DNA sequence: CGCTAATTCAATTAACG
DNA sequence: CGTTAATTGAATTAGCG
């Protein structure tokens, strides 16, 4: 099935995904503030910064062996 | 500590999504776009609240099946 | 083709009045 | 406490070297 017209796919810079792991290693579940920081720091928005946490901890737990 | 934060939307702009519900249940990207501008909301919020309101609305649906 | 950004859902959690 | 906005995993769609 085809989805409606959707938003353009962003392309991340080496320096943003590198800010952006950092911050994933200290936590996944960052809360508003912390990821609004990270939104001014990375002059990304905080909804494209949600959605890479969205995908990075599905792509952590498809690597994962434990339950947690 | 308030985790997450919280958006009260006016009435206005309940009008105007409610507005795009009744022409489309699912908007394009270019008309979500437009709300974020209309309503003074991001697009992001457009998404979620598209998303509850479409949740709501096939709870009446399967509420009133006979 | 692989990687991953973007968008749906059901279920659920938490902010606000 | 009731209302509902926000968040989550899971599934899926799709852009683009």
């Amino acid at each position: 099935n085809k989805g409606k017209k959707r938003r353009n796919r962003t392309t991340f810079t080496s320096y943003q995904l590198e800010e952006l792991e950092k911050v994933f290693q200290k936590t996944h579940y960052p809360d508003v503030y912390a990821r609004e920081q990270l939104a001014m720091r990375t002059d990304l928005t905080e909804a494209r910064v949600q959605v890479w946490f969205q995908n990075r901890r599905a792509k952590w737990r498809k690597r994962e062996r434990w339950s947690h």
